[PDB]
């Protein structure tokens, strides 16, 4: 169900409705310091210009750094939501495939960091993010 | 133009239904080559699964409005621009209604241009801001 | 005392003695919203290569922006750090001053944001800094 | 060189000891094209007025490494390197002992190059990452 964790009977956006699902992001590989996922190259993902949206850099490594942090952190009563995304692009991608892969760098009590890097079907660098997720108790 | 994109070419690659900004809904109000705004309906489409606005929406919304933006001053002088850096911090999240983005131009350089981008909810609320870094080369074709 | 906020009868580091007075900073305005500062140019804020060092803009900002925040949370028994330091660079300083401004643009329990602004004796602006500072109750 | 910063030219505007960088006491250890490292001691002089290393401090060593890491490699070239950006996260704070910083090179474009820096206390502890993008451009003069 993209493959996001599953740590919840419900959700309030079913997969294929959310962003997610539209653009076609999927997760491989998720363990506490690492995840990968991936996404088809098609118009959706891309801008006018026929290149790959910069947003969809900057979604695919939101939604990767958020969902590896609500993998470990649900079951403890946390919730974990985005607090800063910086993504830098070097090369662009006009077809393929986008494959991202997040490294956790720091797991404080309040802020998990992770480094995730965007890599098209030849393997090369396209962007990165510095992903910062905040960590806070659930609410009532 | 499809989304009121700047139309600055006869043609494009891809037309705005198909693009990402067309499929989540994104429409530019206003363009001038110091500011400009742009909106967006939330629907299901904008949304991570936990039923909020996804951070990659604010981004995206943002990467489009400040590269655009450029693109509509740019084109015509014969160069490309393209989003070199995008950094959104998030303040408060967004359920429903709209996001509505603001982007004021605060550096034209000959290489980057740099605009900051505040992305509000119905309530007038800040609830993301981003630092769009925009690269300015000649275009190769 | 770099007219710093008055917020603490002692401080470990003496102002003379810090990074901040060691290079100049000095506080001009400080309100809740909106807090200014400046520095001589001399060649301690210089890099080898006759320009302000990069470092000395993200210096300031982290400064400005922190201490705006401590003053007004430290008497609500809250301490005040950087978290994220985002500077970029737009125009180089040779020689004169470098002005701050940092503006308030949120004020949350666990992390407040201000802009801050880096401008040259003509007005211009050289640099800018997005400045994430996090907000967490004082150690025993 | 000072700070043994690289040395490629004969002559600099300003000396080690007097620039930041050798008034908080920065020294290069390695440098090649793809990495490099550089070290401090903390002293007053690298603390803010609380008692830690100055937030600014960890930005500091970062610029100096990755644009001066890039400066090893394309000044020969006719180049000029300085930050453009310099993002840099904190994560512990360092009350005494050492700052160490690691920069990796992550991509070297013709005109930026970017580094991922990683600033660790003596426990090898990471306290402060920096991601430092460093426009290139023909030297003026
Ligand atoms: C920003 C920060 C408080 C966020 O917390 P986090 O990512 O949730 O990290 P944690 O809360 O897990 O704690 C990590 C370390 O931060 C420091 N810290 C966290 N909360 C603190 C608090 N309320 N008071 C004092 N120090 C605190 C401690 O050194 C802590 O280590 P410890 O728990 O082993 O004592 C923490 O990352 C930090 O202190 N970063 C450094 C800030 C800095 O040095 N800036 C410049 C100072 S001049
Ligand atoms: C990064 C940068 C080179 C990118 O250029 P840009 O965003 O396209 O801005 P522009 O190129 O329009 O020019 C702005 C200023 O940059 C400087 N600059 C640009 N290219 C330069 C070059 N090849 N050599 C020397 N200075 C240059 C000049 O001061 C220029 O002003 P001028 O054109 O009036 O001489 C430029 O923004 C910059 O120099 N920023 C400051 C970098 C800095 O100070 N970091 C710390 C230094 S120790
Ligand atoms: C990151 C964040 C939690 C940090 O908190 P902060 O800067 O200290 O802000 P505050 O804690 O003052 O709270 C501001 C709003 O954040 C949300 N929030 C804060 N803590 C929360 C929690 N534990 N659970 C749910 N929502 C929370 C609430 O909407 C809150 O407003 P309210 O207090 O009026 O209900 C908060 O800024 C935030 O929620 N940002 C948005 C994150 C986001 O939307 N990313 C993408 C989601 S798909
Ligand atoms: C921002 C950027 C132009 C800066 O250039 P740089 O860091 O110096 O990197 P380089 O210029 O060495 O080149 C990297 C790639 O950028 C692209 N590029 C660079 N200049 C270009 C130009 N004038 N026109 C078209 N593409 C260009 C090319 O794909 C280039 O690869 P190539 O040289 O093998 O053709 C470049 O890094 C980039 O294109 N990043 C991707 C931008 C992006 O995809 N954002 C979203 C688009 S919708």
């Amino acid at each position: 169900g993209g493959n996001l964790p599953d740590v919840a009977s419900h959700y309030p956006v079913a997969y294929e409705q959310t962003l997610d699902g539209t653009v076609g992001f999927v997760i491989d590989e998720m363990t506490p310091e690492r995840a990968t996922a991936s996404v088809e190259v098609t118009d959706t993902l891309r801008a006018r210009w026929g290149l790959v949206h910069g947003g969809a850099y900057c979604a695919l490594a939101e939604m990767l750094a958020t969902e590896a942090t609500v993998a470990v952190v649900h079951e403890k009563g946390m919730m974990a939501v985005g607090q800063s995304n910086h993504t830098s692009f070097f090369r662009p991608v006009k077809e393929g495939h986008v494959r991202a892969e997040a490294v956790r760098i720091h797991a404080g009590s309040t802020t998990w960091f992770w480094d995730v890097s965007l890599r098209d079907d030849a393997g090369r660098l396209c962007a990165v993010s510095s992903m910062s997720i905040a960590v806070r108790p659930r609410r009532d």
